[PDB]
DNA sequence: TATCCTAACCAAAAGATGATTTGATTGAAGGGCTTAAAATAGGTGTGACAGTAACCGCTCGCTTCGGCAG
């Protein structure tokens, strides 16, 4: 289920740990790496940039914190 | 589409990696000692010497100045 990466990283048998499981599977996992939209993403990063953005700036990567699976 | 992620790459903040320059350290040498001795030749100031110097709780005895005396 993507849980428990020490178990992951055991079955895998090369001597791999969570940490580095994780990240590589991160690093190449569709599901983290949104290509995708959501209703609610969308919501909230107009919500964000409305609030924020002055002109023609506003945070383009800073909402990222709030909302999941991006950069 | 309006918008984005962030694979691989471009612009900029920051975060870092080694070579070079400048602030800082010091190794060795100029230098200028030491007591230890032995010595002749010396000059006087000064510091003892010494002196005067000066400055710094109860109960008796004794006395006086008037108020009548002479």
């Amino acid at each position: 289920g993507h849980l428990e990466w020490q178990k992951i990283a055991e079955e895998l048998g090369t001597s791999r740990s969570a940490f580095q499981c994780l990240q590589k599977f991160q690093q190449h996992n569709k599901a983290l790496k949104r290509k995708e939209w959501t209703e609610e993403e969308d919501r909230m990063l107009t919500q964000l940039v409305q609030e924020m953005r002055v002109g023609s700036h506003i945070p383009y990567r800073r909402i990222v914190y709030y909302m999941e699976g991006r950069d």
